[PDB]
């Protein structure tokens, strides 16, 4: 009954803003839709494999990287909502034309789940949009801010539906794509985490890399002091899949620091920020283990951090672990 | 440039066959192409929650697990091609009346991954087909045949793009759903499994209850003696995207035995032996531990099974332990 | 390369307007996707047949007719573009409620081509935009302008692919809906009518009612007096189909007053203005035979005109026989 | 509820057949879903314009001529079910390599409508299939048989929607295809045209070159000597499209010889028998003017012949005017 675009605009009516927002979003959900047209066919579209080099966090660089990469830039720029583009597949900040020039720097994860693109397992798109503060010729600068700064954040899931979760300062909502009508539409309002879940999620392979406090948090969720019965684990290795289960169903995402990264794996600007910024919308915490995901002042567009996140009795059990061995 | 049709007649062509094979996998195609349009927009269709019962095996029935139920039945009835129906749904085998008969019998899991279906992460359907042997009346024992029996099985899997992948006797191969002309094309052509692969798919949160032999093969896992890398962990939870993975990347999936399930969680007829036929005609194994799943003779048709499959290196290190602690 | 929504705001981008028209045809175009996509399968949906009453000019009403009016309504009314309606299916003008009121009058024909609908033969929506001139509360009266007065006019034409023909000041331009991402993407900019065509398209079952202009015209089309090849006739039946072949292959298209009609059958305001608008900013001529559609005042919202509109050397050649008779 | 393959082998179920029809029509259904997804997206693919040859009864070959005319014939091969093939598209017939030769010889015009492709009008793809006769190797031949022997014609129409019309010994069904699911449903059950209607469709243009026949019959639908209200015209200018309406709406449907083409324009293979089968099996009419279009044993693969088709009452009045100019 209320689509995307429809739902936006309702809501700057109220924020009384110039509708750069509503462009950008607009924009934003044409390529999203595109993106997941080709990836509901890609191997037809002969679209799995490497494209054939590496990126700045050094991932070797996977087709629908490329394509997706090059239809969200696309759109970006002729929004004419942006200024300043960051992309994990660009070493450096893009700068928009001075002509399509618009307020908004966009930091995004064109294609996130690279290890899963070839077995047909869920991946996605992730974005966060912070309002140019600095009246200075736009640069790479203004990509860095905290994610308390975001306005916006959310993501595409191309999973057995394509989801558009959209985060800002009122609340996430979250809106499907209607293949038939290529329009997405309003099916979850307001959405709020559990205060406590039962499922944790964790890459358990770095057993041996894990902290004390990571170690005895798996061991509790396995063996719960008070006899409850344990949770269930799941871990799908796509973040966009993992963090959309941990918030319509509650729980805990982990990807910590470990013996071998001190500041973990995932990138703070295009992956950690923008799903901190829709918990805690939601309800929920984000946290490194010591910080909230949200008050890091990035120093590197491409800079990584360790995140906890889910429902916030889980993720302070989690911090009081840490604090404990501290 | 080949759809699943063309392939299966010129196979057929071979086996020289009369066609109802071939009618069996057109009208499950249909089905398939039906359940993915619906699960590719579900929400919009109010199509999440539950359908208010519960099942033979004590599932909380869902709506999609209603609705994929009914297509395939009906497909599978105006086919031709059946006479005895085993769905996870059902309590009894359903016969086919007179008139439609055919000489298949088919075993099917109209939706699975139940617990997926709301965070929208990948969900499938299985299914194996055997010949009826008796002359007897078709009956409900025309199913309890050991999946060693199985002319055909496969499943098609809902995830980031929808596949049907298609194993008999001589190979298995993977068919994409174009959603655009609506036919399954072929994409991958006798495919094999790796000998060896690097990640290990169990859910973690029945530790307390796994026996010494799985607690010992994960343990490996993660500290591997020969120093090498420790293997990736992954466990979507549903077992059609796990297994399927297994599949194109290699590696090990597992839902063994535990101390609470003698017999393990998952459903002989309809899940275990479809996905035990498929790894073996990829060159893979599945074994309950302590068998070969395709060798059990049901007595049930809920029947479950422990089972682990994948690269054969892999599951024949657990074997060896399982041996060992025998 | 170019979506609608692209190329409209790259356009404003110039007048430097508010945006409100861009919001105004993006809502619009979501009318148009979803009629679309119900009318490539409305006989699987059932929306074949009356909807059981009779409209203001007189017409059965079909199930299309409503369920394209209702959309194209809604999303008029969700834009925060317009104050007020005029539809053919609705005896009086529709006063947009404050809180959602815009700048711009919309006089539409919601679904065009009635009489085609059920055998399957191409149909189309129609629309013009009009910018409120009193200041006096919205009502009725802002629609009565002249078709000279358009900002924005054009068509969806659901044919062999659906195209959306937008003409605005400075041109025509043809957007093709791909129904794959749902987005309507430019494919001819700039659109000019040919001079003079070869084509000739009337309903000659009305002979014995034309005047005697047309009917010299139509036997000149026959039997050319310098002995040129005759024209072609083409007559689908439906104006949106008829007139769009005008536009692109050149010629003419006649609706004539006649003996029973003195002025004509098609409808002022949301059929012959759009139409003589595109056909004007395509270089083309649109007339009653003694008067520009686009010059006459309305005095009804649901008032008659003649029209004879398309290449100018052809509608010139029966403007002169006109004269003649005059 | 039940799909065109469903409809077919539960029919053939009866004709006791080997099932090679059923795989013929699921082949060519295949054809015409690819056709049909191309075409209602033709522009954003480049698919507009000539490919630059001229054809057997020298039409200009439009690049849609070309890509349906491969579709076709490499879906028609791979069926198994045909040893000829005859297309507007190749000067000669086809004749099926042995080892997917079959028993069925198939005409068709794999796209019909050609002057109307640009302007989005409704075009059509027409299809008939004989039965192998003679026992010699498959030749040329093997297709000049009169349209009274047809086992199956009908058309694939791209209208408002897309429409596959099949007509076989016990009549005529309508099946719709759905985008979605991508299959053709039965919508329209044992179609039978009106004994009289009140639509006549004829292009005009070629007034000068009518027999007195046709052009008094023209005149009576514009004076009714009974003082009854003049027929209405209808002339869409797709062979496909003007026909369906016929069958749906009644009335009749004219392409006659004239001064300058004694034998009319339209291919009696592959247009003219189709068609006449199609409406003979509704209960209408198509003759020539002199003899019935299905009893014409064709000298030639590419002959032309006049059609007039429809209500066998509208027929049969024209059958009376030329008996009375004999
Ligand atoms: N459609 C919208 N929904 C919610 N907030 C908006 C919207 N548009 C603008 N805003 C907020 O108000 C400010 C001005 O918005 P805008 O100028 O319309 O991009 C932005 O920084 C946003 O934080
Ligand atoms: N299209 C096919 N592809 C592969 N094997 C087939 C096919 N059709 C039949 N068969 C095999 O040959 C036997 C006869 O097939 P049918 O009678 O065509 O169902 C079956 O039990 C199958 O195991
Ligand atoms: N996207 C656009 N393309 C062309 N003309 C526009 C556009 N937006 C506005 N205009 C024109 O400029 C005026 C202000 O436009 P707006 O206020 O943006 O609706 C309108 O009356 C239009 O005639
Ligand atoms: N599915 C069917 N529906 C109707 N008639 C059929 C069908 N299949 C076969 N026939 C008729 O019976 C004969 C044998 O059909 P088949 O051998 O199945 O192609 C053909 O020449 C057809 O005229
Ligand atoms: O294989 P790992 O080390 O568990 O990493 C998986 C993570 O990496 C990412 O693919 C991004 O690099 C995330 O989507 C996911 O959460
Ligand atoms: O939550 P658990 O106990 O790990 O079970 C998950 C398994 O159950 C199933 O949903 C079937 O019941 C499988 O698809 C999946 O492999
Ligand atoms: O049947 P007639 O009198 O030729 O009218 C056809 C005309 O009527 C309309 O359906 C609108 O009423 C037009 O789309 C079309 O041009
Ligand atoms: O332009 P004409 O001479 O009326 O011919 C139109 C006819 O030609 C065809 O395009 C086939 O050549 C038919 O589809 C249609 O009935
Ligand atoms: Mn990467
Ligand atoms: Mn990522
Ligand atoms: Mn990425
Ligand atoms: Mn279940
Ligand atoms: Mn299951
Ligand atoms: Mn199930
Ligand atoms: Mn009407
Ligand atoms: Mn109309
Ligand atoms: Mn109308
Ligand atoms: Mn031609
Ligand atoms: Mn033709
Ligand atoms: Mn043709």
């Amino acid at each position: 009954i209320v689509t995307l675009t429809r739902f936006v605009m309702e809501e700057g009516r109220k924020a009384r803003g110039t509708g750069e927002m509503t462009q950008l979003l607009n924009s934003l959900c044409t390529a999203v839709k595109a993106i997941s047209t080709a990836v509901r066919k890609a191997g037809i579209l002969h679209l799995y494999g490497i494209a054939g080099s590496t990126n700045v966090t050094g991932d070797q660089v996977k087709k629908l990287d490329v394509l997706s990469n090059d239809l969200v830039i696309n759109v970006l720029k002729s929004s004419f909502a942006t200024c300043v583009l960051v992309s994990e597949e660009d070493k450096n900040a893009i700068i928009v034309e001075p002509e399509k020039r618009g307020k908004y720097v966009v930091c995004f994860d064109p294609l996130d789940g690279s290890s899963n693109i070839d077995c047909l397992v869920s991946i996605g798109t992730i974005f966060g949009i912070y309002r140019k503060n600095s009246t200075d010729e736009p640069s790479e600068k203004d990509a860095l801010q905290p994610g308390r700064n975001l306005v916006a954040a959310g993501y595409a899931l191309y999973g057995s539906a394509t989801m558009l979760v959209l985060a800002m300062v009122n609340g996430v909502n979250c809106f499907m794509l209607d293949p038939a009508i290529g329009e997405f539409i309003l099916v979850d309002r307001d959405v709020k985490i559990k205060k406590k879940g039962s499922i944790y999620s964790i890459n358990e392979g770095y057993a041996k890399e894990f902290d004390p406090a990571i170690t005895e948090y798996i061991q509790r969720k396995k063996f719960p002091p008070d006899n409850s019965a344990p949770y269930g684990a799941r871990y799908v290795g796509s973040m966009v899949a993992d963090v959309h289960r941990t918030l319509v169903y509650g729980g805990i995402f982990m990807y910590p620091a470990n013996k071998k990264s001190p500041k973990g794996k995932l990138r703070l600007l295009y992956e950690c920020n923008p799903m901190a910024y829709v918990m805690e919308k939601a309800g929920g915490l984000a946290t490194t283990g010591k910080e909230a995901v949200l008050d890091i002042v990035p120093t590197d567009i491409h800079q990584r951090a360790p995140i906890i996140l889910g429902s916030p009795e889980d993720v302070t059990e989690l911090l009081e672990i840490y604090q404990k061995h501290a």
